[PDB]
């Protein structure tokens, strides 16, 4: 056969029990959806004993636009004539950047973590299901407690330069019932409910309630103005969806950012709120039933990069990962606390453990906290038998990732990559 550089999908596993890293053979990304384009997985969602992801279309690679004399090139006027761009937006001559098919969304359903033989399904009711901010892809596919998978799209593609690459669909939601292999008839237009606004990203809270980080103005590539929260009850209003803005958070013009991953327990969501700059980050409790927020634990640091729990034998604690950023340096501290609802935490005591910053953080149940970092090594933490934060024995070298999640006993990370493939 003929080997060439093509777009692939990388999959990396961190097995939390064995403490072993494995690299899956690279998956072909070219023509993943049958239109020549390659994809970036957004989300590794465990539900119904299966993995759901949104394969986000990327446009055409250099290989894909040249393939069989431009078979896949629908809009040749968009193929780049020379190298250019900057950062994640950088492109090579011959690429077609961004999808040519913005008015649809796909979901891949995999039977297990081997990522073989996906069930690929398409809807024309929403655009693609992820959020975006510069180089980041945010998961927007989530399961209700009953296993129903809700597939949200903020319609990020509305901000594309070329008309044919804009979506004309409003931000909205569709559904895959638990155990089903295709979408049902559910559809909710979120812009009609929100006052014309989309969202940066979203998460599950409990039951059929989801948390949306809402925009105050237009969606944009820098995340500007993503300073409100709303609670979406998917089956509310007679299975039409119901959206309520959250009351009790700081005023939007006082919010610098929210932390990236809420912590959900006891039916509520705990969210890190970073105010504009004495004004410290604090963790707010959001009750989805009343769409009300209350101020809890104050964090005496720059930011909040993880909230969760660690447990070992008869010891357990909450763990807040906090950043300390100076003019000349970045630091991260893991801070133990018995409560998220009052008081404060401050680096500088025995209940704190310093780490390098990490690209992303994820808790595996209440057993481990993983600090995912590419080059830099990936590390993991636990409670020791004495109840203190401890580093696990094994470290890992992983590559750049754009999505991550847990299935079974594996932490899984993924990215679109260049790789050699053999064609017939
Ligand atoms: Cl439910």
């Amino acid at each position: 056969g003929t080997q060439s550089v093509q777009k692939g999908i990388a999959i990396t596993y961190l097995h939390v029990t064995d403490q072993i890293m494995k690299n899956r053979d690279v998956i072909r990304g070219e023509n993943f959806l049958g239109n020549g384009e390659y994809v970036t997985f957004a989300g590794i969602l465990e539900a119904n004993n299966k993995i759901y992801t949104a394969p986000i279309p990327m446009g055409l690679s250099v290989y894909g636009s040249a393939f069989e004399d431009g078979k896949w090139v629908k809009y040749p006027e968009l193929v780049k004539t020379e190298d250019g761009g900057s950062n994640s937006s950088s492109y090579e001559k011959g690429e077609l950047q961004w999808t040519q098919y913005p008015n649809e969304a796909w979901v891949a359903i995999y039977n297990d973590e081997n990522f073989n033989n996906p069930t690929l399904i398409r809807t024309d009711k929403i655009s693609y299901a992820c959020g975006r901010m510069r180089s980041q892809y945010y998961q927007t596919i989530w399961a209700a407690d009953n296993g129903d998978v809700y597939v949200f799209s903020p319609s990020y593609a509305k901000i594309m330069d070329a008309d044919v690459q804009k979506t004309n669909l409003p931000a909205g939601v569709v559904r895959i019932k638990a155990g089903a292999t295709d979408f049902d008839s559910y559809y909710c237009n979120l812009e009609e409910l929100s006052g014309g606004k989309s969202f940066l990203r979203c998460w599950h809270i409990t039951g059929d309630y989801f948390l949306l980080q809402m925009y105050t103005g237009e969606i944009n590539s820098r995340g500007t103005g993503a300073t409100r929260m709303a609670v979406f009850k998917a089956t509310g209003n007679g299975d039409k969806g119901e959206l309520y803005y959250v009351d009790g958070l700081p005023e939007p013009d006082r919010i610098s950012s929210f932390s990236g991953t809420p912590f959900c327990e006891n039916g509520v969501a705990y969210v890190g709120v970073i105010p504009i700059t004495t004004n410290h980050p604090a963790i707010y409790k959001i009750d989805p039933v009343t769409h009300t927020a209350t101020k809890g634990l104050t964090v005496n640091a720059t930011g909040i990069t993880a909230i969760g729990r660690l447990a070992k034998d008869s010891h357990s604690t909450y763990v807040v990962s906090a950043t300390v950023t100076s003019a000349n340096s970045t630091a991260n501290y893991l801070l133990a606390t018995s409560t998220l609802e009052s008081g404060s935490v401050t680096p500088g005591n025995n209940n704190g453990f310093e780490t390098a910053t990490g690209t992303a953080w994820i808790f595996y149940k209440d057993q481990y906290l993983y600090r995912l970092q590419y080059n830099g090594v990936t590390t993991a933490y636990e409670l020791n038998t004495n109840g203190g934060i401890a580093k696990r024995s094994n470290e890992y070298t992983i590559t750049r990732f754009t999505t991550y999640g847990i299935f079974g006993e594996n932490i899984i990370s993924s990215s679109a990559v260049d790789a050699t493939f053999t064609d017939l």
